[PDB]
């Protein structure tokens, strides 16, 4: 693409930090840490890395931990986000800046490539052809999790045997658990093998007082907001559809939220008040009719609704009938082996409670089966495939018959005619923006510096994004104080606690305070493409959740 | 909204040079002569006022106008929105300014129906201003009302008068250029000094010729397309594990699927031309996805990306045939009826299909499937049967999209923006030289637009008679994918090798700010072309 070959040509922009020689970087050790929740039983798994302090970086004379070339292994984990090559890139660059002998070796396909050892040698011109392109695709990516002794034996095995000096892990909650497990289990017998995490995703659910934003939701919030956004004025050219909207986010509703405050939709359901409010189903369903009914009286036969995938696993109702039809199948393991989905499902509604049931059989007969295989499908961490569950269906075909039963009374004199979209894979792989490609490549610059003062147990972290890229501050954020418990599988793990949208906080206090003006009146507002060209304000452009935020 | 739409609407539409002389200085270039395509002798007496037109193409020299006093002109948005159609409108407004300040420019409201109600808006220029490069057709809303009734053409009259108006621009596809065209000689035939011209809008690029060269919209809906498909490409080669259909707008033709796949290079794309052309079956289809599938699992690759016209069932001569006779004859069991009865021929081809596709055929009845997910329910079965007989040992896990409404009312590209921006500048100096039922048009648009050529292609030529329910109708010839043509050569070419490769591209999101090589990029269609 001749696009892809200007873009290519791009330099990122580093904290000014870390552009001082890499001894005249020193240490400053901020209060130790604790953990978010279960303290206690984290802090008895955690011997060796519970309770770190928070390290930031200023200039002063200071000795490195290697004088030799280093050997780095890396690792994409989990779903792609934009600007995981620039985390790439960076590493590279930071690494032949301290010593032109040192080598980078990529694992193919996620964790899985490190337990298996299939790797490659990222070498320059390699890593030339993807500088601030987007994909995991350099060597790709997968969600295998590493949990078990054995696991654990194969990572050091394969380490040592590529003379690795340190392994950097690029992904979500789930993947930096894998880091923050692996690093303790390093220290734990003496070896001398680092583990780095950097904070990946769009879902922008891994982050806390320190880590402000995880990197690609940036990228992919712009990409959703501008196809959002045409819908939107698409909607207001022709006067008749109902847009619904699903946005990838499994687990949490920054997507959604982000994109509501960029278009002005009419309707953005947030799974987390959705939560609070204990809502049901069809009260989700009465209060988008309400809009769709007052609209039509004012002659607006059209609107938007934005929903997140995981607006499912919020609903206490279908929360519960999915929890229920994971036990019904965690035993009958048996039974189920070979049968279809028609028949897989008469033992689940057989199974079922008559309360469960009832509510299963409630909903439309595909909707039943999906949520069937959202079950199934469980990844190796335990999520639940809500992305393959088509709830803006679900809404639809609900809203429909809601609707009709009004039109029945003469109660709705309007015209419905819904379409149906899922914004989320076409997001992942994009091309980062500067946001994301400076943010990413300091991330990964950063972590070579952590490396090189022999820390590990830390997520790379870099401050003040609101700021110019040359005033953000660098350091780095101990793994476990991310941390939690939770039971995944039937078992009490300690895990990372997803981040999710603060009720309290001023991206959701803001959408409060305009959302019923968004919903009667067309306020819709319309972003462009991603620019990288041009004036500063436009290109480095960030999210209003983040200037809300900071 | 937006730095971003602040920044855009200063942008200046880039016209071809003939454009910028003063209108004085315009002077006509009579071409060749037209006839329809086909049906000539019936269109020249429909057309009686009008037929026969001949080329117009404008170039430097004194000139003499058709008006000196102030022009009032009312426009329509009609149909589906296509991104530039506000340019078209911005295009108007400047040139009458600069023919007359005192001329009034009058948007109709919500399509054709606007006109037969006298719903109408001034469009001033501050107003004017907020649209200026912006998608969408929200100035003034568009819709699909017919014109049609001896009732209605006389209304429209009425109301053309009623506004004291010399002109009616309306921009649109294929049937709203056949209205205005009609609507142009009715006003001739009595005695009216109203002229009416037309606009070539469309996504589909099914409303083109050898002198249209491509319908505005094409090119920014297809650049959004086409990121959103090479994000779909670079996410499959990252994971490794999906295979991803993307059914893409466009009921009638290809251009979009063909356009999106020179630019994408998928593993797989339809052409509906093509098979309509070598008269394929729906399971030759299958087997085609299907070998492609397997080829790729044994090299490891569990994934692919594949594109699919929205039309494209309605080119497979079978199932065409199949709505035939389920038309024939003419709901679980009432269907079965359909089978003792349906001819053995589509009978086999009858339960080929999955019940959802069949049950769906007969809610066709009273009148939608997906092209998408009847192709990946038949894709299944087939592997399903495969690695149950051990032929089969990849894991298939589809994923659908349909990318279409997000397109059309986008951001307009430089090249729609400039181009729209001359259409509709055009109209009012084909306007002010007095001509009516034309096409504005703008030619050589591969070259920078100083370079274009601006003028007038005369609708009749567009056209042959088609006939339904007892009238003999005058229509625009949608103009589908040429087989013969270069950009389906050059997909022919290349596409074994996108098929069992990665060679994927991965264009970029549209540019405003930047190289010009970049910002001012076309279509691949409109390359090859061209």
């Amino acid at each position: 693409s001749l696009f892809k070959q200007e873009r290519q040509k791009y330099i990122p922009k580093l904290p000014n930090i870390l552009k001082k020689d890499f001894n005249n970087i020193s240490l400053v050790y901020g209060e130790n840490t604790e953990a978010i929740q279960d303290r206690q039983a984290l802090k008895e798994f955690f011997k060796n890395t519970y309770g770190l302090p928070i390290i930031s970086f200023t200039e002063g004379e200071s000795s490195l931990s290697f004088s030799k070339a280093l050997n780095i292994g890396i690792i994409l984990s989990g779903g792609p986000a934009p600007g995981g090559h620039n985390v790439i890139s960076g590493v590279f660059d930071a690494i032949k800046k301290f010593n032109p002998n040192s080598k980078l070796f990529g694992f193919k396909g996620g964790p899985l490539g490190l337990l298996e050892n299939d790797k490659i040698e990222l070498t320059e011109s390699l890593i030339n052809s993807y500088r601030n392109t987007g994909g995991f695709d350099i060597v790709s990516s997968g969600r295998t999790k590493i949990e078990t002794e054995e696991h654990y034996n194969k990572a050091l095995f394969v380490a040592k045997e590529n003379n690795l000096n340190a392994i950097i892990i690029i992904g979500g909650d789930d993947s930096n658990t894998n880091a923050a497990i692996l690093a303790e289990y390093f220290k734990k017998n003496g070896e001398n093998i680092q583990v780095i995490g950097v904070p990946k995703t769009i879902d922008a659910d891994l982050r806390n007082d320190h880590i402000e934003i995880s990197f690609g939701f940036d990228s992919a919030t712009k990409i959703y907001s501008e196809l959002i956004g045409n819908l939107c004025r698409d909607a207001m050219s022709t006067k008749k559809y109902w847009h619904f909207v699903k946005l990838m986010g499994r687990s949490a509703s920054h997507v959604a939220l982000e994109c509501a405050l960029k278009t002005h939709p009419n309707i953005c359901i947030v799974s987390e008040e959705v939560l609070a409010k204990k809502k049901t189903l069809s009260e989700i369903i009465d209060e988008m009719v309400s809009v769709i009914l007052k609209r039509s009286l004012n002659g607006d036969n059209f609107g938007v609704v934005i929903v997140p995938e995981g607006l499912i696993e919020f609903i206490p109702e279908v929360k519960s009938l999915m929890l229920e039809l994971c036990d019904i199948f965690d035993k009958n393991e048996g039974e189920f082996k070979g049968l279809n989905i028609e028949k897989m499902k008469e033992i689940f509604v057989a199974k079922l409670s008559d309360y469960m049931k009832g509510v299963y059989l409630s909903l439309p007969l595909f909707i039943q089966f999906e949520l069937i295989k959202s079950i199934l499908e469980r990844d190796p961490h335990g999520n639940f495939n809500v992305s393959r569950v088509p709830t803006e269906k679900l809404f639809i075909e609900m809203i429909q018959s809601r609707l009709n039963d009004m039109k029945k009374r003469g109660e709705y004199k309007g015209s419905f005619t819904p379409v149906d979209h899922f914004f989320g894979y076409e997001g992942r792989s994009a091309f980062p923006s500067n946001f994301d490609s400076d943010y990413c490549y300091s991330l990964g610059y950063n972590a070579v510096v952590l490396i090189l003062n022999g820390l590990t147990g830390y997520m790379s972290c870099i401050k003040n994004l609101n700021l110019k890229p040359t005033d953000w501050i660098a350091g780095g954020v101990p793994l476990t104080m991310l941390m939690n418990m939770e039971e995944r599988y039937g078992e009490k793990k300690p895990v990372i606690k997803k981040a999710l949208v603060d009720l309290e906080g001023r991206p959701f206090k803001e959408f409060v305070k305009n959302r019923d003006k968004w919903a009667l009146n067309n306020l819709y507002l319309y972003p462009g493409p991603v620019q990288y060209f041009g004036s500063s304000e436009i290109v480095d452009e960030i999210t209003e959740t983040l200037k809300l935020e900071l």
